[PDB]
């Protein structure tokens, strides 16, 4: 027992402390988003009884992609609750024994409580919800995704964040992809994240960069932007997250103006960010929510603008269910290919502080509520990739 090392149990984790836990609803880049929240509470399911023979068991709690099952029988009893994730194969809809030719037997544990065990569960599904149809089959459908190993794209070098940088894509897993650059050093990113392009996407754009292709339509498109009146212009002050320090927004200028709404930014070393990025904040957005704004190399907008002879970028340039204390799994974007038990610990409208469980505050993240860096509990477990415990 004490030889079987298997690393992080959020079912133990979760069960001693009454958390809760984001759930799977909150995240739009993950399997089954699609067909959630028809799993709910008192849902009713067959699975593998392990006191290769089934029974029916209900939700009593949901936990991003993990249920807490109760064997039908138990009632109240709640000593044999188990945890399922429900990506896994042995989770089944009621009426799957009989299409299978599969036996439902009840736990041992109960097995003397009645004689009519079909009567009683008869009773018990009267007007019950099970798993939608084709739902293990859906799943994997939408887990075969458009990258492929050997693709080539342009990614924003670590290194060096002014520029992108030729990568081939190694490993794809659950949208998470492992890059190679052309020319032992390797880059985790989402399928998603705005640090990946086309190839010829920084020639076009005015993006600098160091110098078979994945097609354009395999990368997630941007926003469009309205305003009324002028567009960003250089020189223009803002506040944006530092992408090389995530617990850090910073004040920041319009470095340059590139094609198709995309920006260099600099801390008073240019990253780009879309002018649709939840990354950027008017000026004094720190300092009206309560946020540590850190300061260029008692900061105040007023007089920095005039030491400065600057403008505020206009607010009119700027453009979901979570809650402080909520469990998820959040990649340390710092060493990315690490994916870590996390809380959230702030919530400011659209915008995320997610604290890893163990570790410093230093080490905490802004990240918008959106970002595709932000996975449900049971979602490591679902993809077979490995969670850091706390």
């Amino acid at each position: 027992q004490d030889a079987l090392v298997l690393g992080f149990d959020w079912g133990k984790f979760l069960k001693d402390h009454s958390y809760k836990a984001a759930p799977v609803s909150c995240f739009k880049h993950v399997p089954l988003y699609d067909q959630w929240e028809d799993v709910m509470k008192g849902m009713k399911v067959e699975v593998l009884n392990s006191d290769r023979v089934y029974w029916i068991a209900s939700v009593i709690q949901t936990a991003g992609y993990r249920v807490l099952l109760r064997y039908e029988g138990f009632e109240n009893d709640a000593s044999h609750d188990f945890w399922c994730n429900l990506g896994t194969v042995d989770v089944h809809p009621i009426g799957w024994c009989a299409i299978n030719s599969k036996i439902l037997v009840p736990p041992r544990t109960i097995h003397a409580k009645f004689t009519d065990w079909k009567g009683y569960l008869m009773k018990r599904l009267v007007g019950s919800r099970t798993l939608p149809v084709d739902f293990h089959i859906k799943m994997v459908e939408s887990m075969k995704y458009p990258f492929r190993q050997g693709m080539r794209l342009e990614v924003v070098d670590k290194s060096q964040v002014s520029r992108t940088r030729m990568a081939v894509v190694d490993t794809v897993i659950g949208g998470r992809l492992r890059l190679l650059y052309e020319d032992d050093d390797d880059f985790w990113c989402h399928m998603w994240s705005p640090l990946i392009h086309p190839v010829g996407w920084s020639r076009r754009v005015g993006h600098g960069i160091k110098m078979c292709d994945a097609v354009p339509y395999l990368f997630k498109k941007v926003r469009a932007v309205y305003t009324e009146g002028g567009w960003f212009e250089e020189g223009m002050k803002l506040e944006a997250i530092d992408p090389l320090n995530l617990g850090n927004i910073c004040v920041a200028t319009v470095c340059k103006v590139l094609l198709d709404g995309y920006l260099m930014i600099c801390v008073d070393d240019w990253f780009c960010y879309h002018a649709s990025s939840h990354a950027i904040f008017p000026a004094t957005f720190c300092q009206k929510n309560d946020i540590e704004l850190t300061p260029p190399k008692t900061f105040n907008w007023e007089n920095y603008l005039e030491k400065t002879k600057s403008k505020a970028a206009p607010s009119r340039l700027f453009n979901h269910g979570f809650k402080v204390g909520m469990k998820l799994e959040a990649v340390d974007l710092m060493e990315p290919r690490l994916i870590c038990v996390a809380t959230v610990k702030r919530v400011v409208h659209r915008l995320l502080s997610i604290h890893f469980d163990g570790w410093d505050s230093e080490y905490d993240q802004w990240v918008d509520c959106e970002s595709p860096d932000i996975y449900p509990v049971g979602w490591c477990e679902l993809t077979g990739y490995q969670l850091q415990p706390p």
